[PDB]
């Protein structure tokens, strides 16, 4: 998309790898009390962040399918499995034609150091298969991928113990339903985890409550921690809160899409959409629903009747808040200075440069880092994959007596106060309030999809937050993320000896 | 036992299937939200049911064992898989000379949509040997399940991830034990949930808390929920609740006794007992201890002291409630005119032939289905299942920390009072009831089993009257419990798209 | 295809079965050597034959295919293996609407007699899919193919070492194609006898010259062996040899077209060929070249232009070999008597009843048994077995070798003559012979499957006859076969200690 600023998308995320690695390296040293103290410590632990960075296993794959006039075409694809410090591996399944053996390893280390960001216990992983599925039947998307998931199952890349995969780019529910599927009857006959092979499924078969705006909701959550944190606020010079802010989204996707949503829900107006074929624009706002509805009914948001075909780079909009919610290197060199928005929300991986981070340093623009912000989405995952291990729905064991051990409590409660106020205090109704009535019953699956979301986007904000003072970096989000990312992983390789050698 | 009426057993339970197919035939066409809206919608449906009422695998053995006197002896077995939208499979064992291929598949199918009633998470399969028990020493019954679970597990027909078998006629705890015990010493050696290969097992070897008197509980249950409904009651002419009622109980086996047991606490009379040699009656009231202490001492119901030796047919005594609990196929177009029960509450699988179910219809007698009333036998099961999977027995980690936490709850409460009417009001005493001092550790085995029950047969029953309800169905409650089953396997079917094909 | 003669096909093999047992059962009583000469005996012998007899293991399958056109059907298919004595299981698979549990069951019990009596070391099996072939399109056709292999993979019933599959009717060198194809690249793909899994495969994968013309060659070579006999050509009053006699052959299949081309071509003449819509005649003869070509051309037999359309029973045509090389129970006690051939050479399996049996025995005619007669499909179908297990193709290490030592060998014999009458002799050139110069590299794998099926079926011939006139059995060849089969079946259960009770 630009061919000043395009560096290889692999070395872009060791970069800022390396970035975090250098502000870290003295605490790492100080903190290991081995009797070497000898700069070989030094040493050790850079022979260790040297490990951690490249990717273990990549998989490359070619098989042919016979297409839907009876052609034969033969299909190319890619899984790249980044760390194995936790198990499984986890990442999505991307169907594009820009795939390639760099930009699925780029993603499995964003993975990896994803999950570290939002203590989920995965490595990281993730597949491409280099297709447009726009020039493809749903009868040869089936094909390409239940065949897909077969080759990949018979050389280790896929199970519930190796590597669960997960709807990216141009995937979704459907797809998630067949590779869990064919895993599940041929390779997975006799396995009691076999359905926990993938996430994202349909709620049907064994998919769970909002993984589909999973990582909307939680760019929204992202986003709250800081923008209601007046400290950074001050540097932007800006009002906390949502209820006066505006923002642009690029990408209708189902990161896109779902942010839009929820931001508008808590006061935010929606000035600007993009997509692949053109953007619109309305600076009075633009309604979610409505926009979804027409997108449905017309393949595109062009023709949009409650806005205007707007010309030029969704990405210099003018707004408090940009949300690039599309493909990858989108922000460079070149349009960072005529960005216009305060905050840069990074719902979609790896959506800026390195340089374009400078720029946006200088220039006191807060970009909210991909490997926190759209975390949401493996976090939901990480839920569903223990539903499936769990084997119950949650709640159907305990709901009925939680609800009366709640009414047996409070019960306990009036009597103890009647046995006190006796006759003439009268009796002395102890009843919930509208708000505990609701939750008399404990949580069900809806609950602790919620309040788990939120309960780690947030712990996991003051972790960047604690991480970024404590090192004085400012508005160097990502730098923090990285750290944060780097002891977590550095500690595991430390104490379990590397390697097998 | 009727050659005017004796269908084909797996087809009645087909028949049963059709009609609660043609039921929502309309409801899935519409709620189908795909591109072609033709009738080629309703050609989808019509082929999808067609795929969901056969079963998909069925194993037929004959293995050798050696009897006492030492002759050679060629044993039948059979073990039918219905479906496998959910897995494991889930069914019992039968030791019985009625034992067939037919009798077998029907059973398996039956499972399938009892499981979907209750909302467990299995699919549908059934076991059969074809002996009589009665003739068979403990040593020779012992090396027939020992040497049928081994056949079986060498061709995928048992285990704790594709089919786990429980007991039925019979069978029970002994011959789970010997299941369990031989699966886990060979094949599941380096299983780690080799002990959830079967449910039903005693409790000292994984077994849970009322798995035997499960199946019983849940027909007082399912009884309860409808004989408390003015509304069914109306249709009835009857009085609503148990203090005043009569039933006869068809089979005095695990679900025969059990149900008197409960029936018997509630304030029910029982008034006849019938069992394979002979009836026994009492209009005054039988009481189930003294009758199964009896029925241990001599091997059999007639003689009973203080009851009277009835002829003439036991579904045929007058009475409110006909419990059938034995064998299937008893109520047929010959005897169905002269039942003089309002009530017929199957127990036992399969007991009403649909020429019966006609005849019953008509004379406003209403039948609460097999396929909901005996479903807490394989809803207990379930729990033994997650039991086995999980490892500890419920509550032993969280006693101590909640019984702690609730007292500094209450003590919260207290604290904040004295803290407000300081000691103008003295020292304000926040104790739990007696009620609430039973639950101050928290739920048990025990109470997980009993409320998960009840809560598992109210939601299910609802379920039922709203879709009566809603299609005008009457007392016709079979064919709503086989709506909602259809209804929640016809999803899973149809958004996995079918099979790998 | 007769009312009033139309057994159980199961029953009526097993009663071949009791017909020899009765035969035998002194010979195994005085060979046992145990000391408890009681008639224990007696009764372990009668014990251990009704062991042999059921099928063990029985498998039965219903799975959904899409068709072409985009409707769901519903598949039904069989596999039943009948002994285990022996490891691998060997039998064929039948697409065909007659398919039925009995029917297979009964074919499987057939393989392993028919092994025994050729001494090939498989237990027997057989499988059946309820289809006609015609009613699918060759898509249709692989997809079924391939689901049913993975159905039967799943449960253990196809594998190189457990059960092996092979053609039968309308089925051949194509469906053992996909079965291979799915088998190795699924559950077999780190098996190294993966494409062992299945035998009648194409030469270009793993199969073996000359498997699809087998079964008819092993027909010549077993007619030969009794023609050429000149004590039972007495007892038919006819003339050894091939060179003046003339056959009818019913069906025009694989065993039909292959027999007919190997009797013509050693001097018989084919006078009739009776197929599915119709037979043709001619007395002068039919040359079956030109008549598989007729075939070939417009898909069926009539109108062929050098016979002519003969209406009445192929069966009944009046010849010297009749040979019913079609589907089973052809022969019956309806048209018995008026069958006019002297021998029946039974290529098909089982197409002659007990009762039609009788009658022939009556009227000095020979029934040469499918057991024995069509077992050379069997046995090079075991070549073609043996031929995967060893990865090479016969010869190809030794050719060279083989050639080199032969022309020294003869060069000893001329040296040493040399030597000897030394000049006065001159040069004494040895060299091979015409016939010898083909054989001077040693065996090819034509070779092998031609002497290896030859010395097989004389050998059997022979074992059959000894065994006939020992029991002094005239024409009833078939009891002399299953008393050879039954003697070998027995002691392998006697000796193994029966079963692992
Ligand atoms: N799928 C998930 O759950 C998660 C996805 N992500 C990342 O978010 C990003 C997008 O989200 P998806 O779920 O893939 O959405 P999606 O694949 O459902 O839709 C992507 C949208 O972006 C549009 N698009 C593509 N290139 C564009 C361009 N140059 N300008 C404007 N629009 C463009 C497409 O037309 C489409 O509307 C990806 O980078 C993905 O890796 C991140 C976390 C979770
Ligand atoms: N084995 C499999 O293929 C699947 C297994 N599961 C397991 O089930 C566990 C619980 O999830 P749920 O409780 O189902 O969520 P849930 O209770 O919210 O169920 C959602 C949907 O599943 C339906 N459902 C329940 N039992 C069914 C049955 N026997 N047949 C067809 N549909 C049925 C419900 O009626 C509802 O429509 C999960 O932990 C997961 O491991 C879930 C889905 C598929
Ligand atoms: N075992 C379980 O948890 C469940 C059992 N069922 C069904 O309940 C029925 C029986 O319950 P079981 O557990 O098998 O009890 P059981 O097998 O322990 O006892 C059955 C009793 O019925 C008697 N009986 C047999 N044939 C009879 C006839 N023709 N008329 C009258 N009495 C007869 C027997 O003598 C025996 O006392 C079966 O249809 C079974 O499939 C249904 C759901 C759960
Ligand atoms: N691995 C196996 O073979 C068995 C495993 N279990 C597993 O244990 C889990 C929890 O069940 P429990 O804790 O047994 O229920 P529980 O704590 O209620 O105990 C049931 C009975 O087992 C006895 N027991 C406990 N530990 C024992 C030991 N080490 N040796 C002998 N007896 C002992 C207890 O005294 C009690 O009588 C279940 O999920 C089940 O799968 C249970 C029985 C056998
Ligand atoms: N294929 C093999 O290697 C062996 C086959 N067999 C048996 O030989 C018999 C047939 O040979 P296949 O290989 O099946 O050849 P095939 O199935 O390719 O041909 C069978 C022929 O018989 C004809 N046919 C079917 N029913 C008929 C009827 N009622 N009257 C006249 N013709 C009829 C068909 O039109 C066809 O021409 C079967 O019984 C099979 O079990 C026995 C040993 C080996
Ligand atoms: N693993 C597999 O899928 C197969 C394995 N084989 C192994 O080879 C053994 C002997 O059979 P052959 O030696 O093939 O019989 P063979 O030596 O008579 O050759 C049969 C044909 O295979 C062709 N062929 C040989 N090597 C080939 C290659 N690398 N790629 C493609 N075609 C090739 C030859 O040109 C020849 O036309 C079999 O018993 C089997 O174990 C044979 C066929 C398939
Ligand atoms: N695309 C889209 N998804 C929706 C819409 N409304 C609800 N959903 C999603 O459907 C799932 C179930 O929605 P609800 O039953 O309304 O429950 P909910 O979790 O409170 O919904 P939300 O708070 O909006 O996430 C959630 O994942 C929703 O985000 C919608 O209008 N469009
Ligand atoms: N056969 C038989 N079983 C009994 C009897 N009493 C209790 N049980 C069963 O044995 C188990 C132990 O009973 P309890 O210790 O009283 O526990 P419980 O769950 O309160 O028992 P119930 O309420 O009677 O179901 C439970 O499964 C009972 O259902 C009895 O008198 N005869
Ligand atoms: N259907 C059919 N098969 C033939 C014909 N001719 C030969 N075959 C078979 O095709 C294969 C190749 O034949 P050949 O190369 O001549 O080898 P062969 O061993 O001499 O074959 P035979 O003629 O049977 O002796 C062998 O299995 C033959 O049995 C034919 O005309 N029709
Ligand atoms: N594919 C998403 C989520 C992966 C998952 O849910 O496992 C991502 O880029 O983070
Ligand atoms: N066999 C019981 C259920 C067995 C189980 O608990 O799984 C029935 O017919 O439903
Ligand atoms: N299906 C053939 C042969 C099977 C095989 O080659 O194994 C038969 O009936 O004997």
């Amino acid at each position: 998309a630009d061919r000043e600023d395009d560096p290889n998308f692999f070395k872009m995320v060791e970069g800022f790898f390396d970035r975090g690695a250098s502000i870290v390296e003295d605490k790492l040293v100080e903190d290991l009390k081995t009797r070497e103290t000898e700069e070989q410590k030094r040493n050790r632990v850079r022979g260790i962040l040297r490990i951690i960075k490249p990717c273990n296993h990549v998989l490359s794959l070619s098989f042919p399918i016979r297409r839907d006039d009876g052609s034969w075409e033969v299909i190319e694809g890619y899984r790249a499995q980044h760390s194995q410090h936790r198990t499984p591996c986890k990442g999505g399944i991307r169907y594009s034609t820009d795939v390639s053996v760099d930009e699925v390893k780029a993603l499995a280390s964003l993975m990896t150091y994803k999950c570290a960001v939002v203590d989920v216990p995965f490595g990281g992983a993730k597949a491409g298969v280099k297709i447009n599925p726009k020039n493809y039947t749903d009868n040869e998307l089936e094909k390409i991928t239940r065949r897909f998931t077969m080759e990949l199952a018979k050389k280790g890349f896929i199970g519930p113990g190796v590597d669960v995969p997960a709807p990216d780019m141009s995937t979704g529910e459907r797809e998630m339903s067949w590779i869990a599927d064919t895993y599940a009857s041929t390779i997975g006959h006799y396995d009691i985890n076999a359905h926990a092979c993938v996430t994202g499924k349909p709620i049907s078969q064994g998919g769970i409550h909002g993984r589909i705006s999973a990582t909307g909701r939680g760019v929204f959550h992202g986003i709250e921690n800081f923008i209601n944190e007046a400290s950074y606020m001050s540097i932007l010079g800006m009002t906390p809160g949502f209820g006066d802010k505006t923002f642009a989204v690029q990408g209708f996707g189902n990161v896109g899409l779902h942010s839009m949503r929820y931001l508008h829900r808590f006061g935010a107006k929606c000035v600007a959409v993009g997509e692949s074929d053109g953007s619109i624009w309305n600076p009075d706002g633009i309604d979610p629903k409505e926009l979804e509805d027409f997108k449905l009914q017309h393949g595109t948001i062009l023709g949009f009747p409650k806005a205007k075909i707007y010309e030029g780079s969704i990405l210099e909009v003018d707004c408090d808040i940009l949300i690039p919610a599309a493909s990858e290197k989108q922000l460079t060199k070149s349009n960072a200075p005529r960005v216009k928005a305060k905050i840069i929300a990074e719902g979609a991986n790896g959506p800026t440069t390195p340089e374009a981070d400078k720029i946006f340093l200088e220039r006191n623009i807060m970009v909210i880092p991909d490997l926190y912000l759209n975390a949401g989405g493996v976090t939901v995952s990480y839920f569903e994959w223990l539903k499936n291990l769990n084997h119950v729905s949650y709640g159907r064991l305990t709901f009925k007596y939680e609800r009366d051990s709640n009414y047996h409590l409070l019960m306990s409660v009036q009597e103890s106060l009647e046995r006190k106020f006796g006759k003439h205090g009268g009796t002395i109704p102890i009843v919930p309030t509208a708000e505990f009535q609701d939750r008399i019953s404990g949580a069900s699956e809806k609950d602790i999809v919620h309040s788990g979301l939120a309960y780690t986007m947030e712990r996991s904000a003051r972790q960047i937050m604690r991480t970024a003072m404590k090192y004085n970096l400012g508005l160097d989000l990502r730098t923090a993320a990285y750290v944060n990312a780097i002891e977590k992983v550095f500690r595991v390789y430390n104490e379990a000896g590397v390697t097998f050698t």
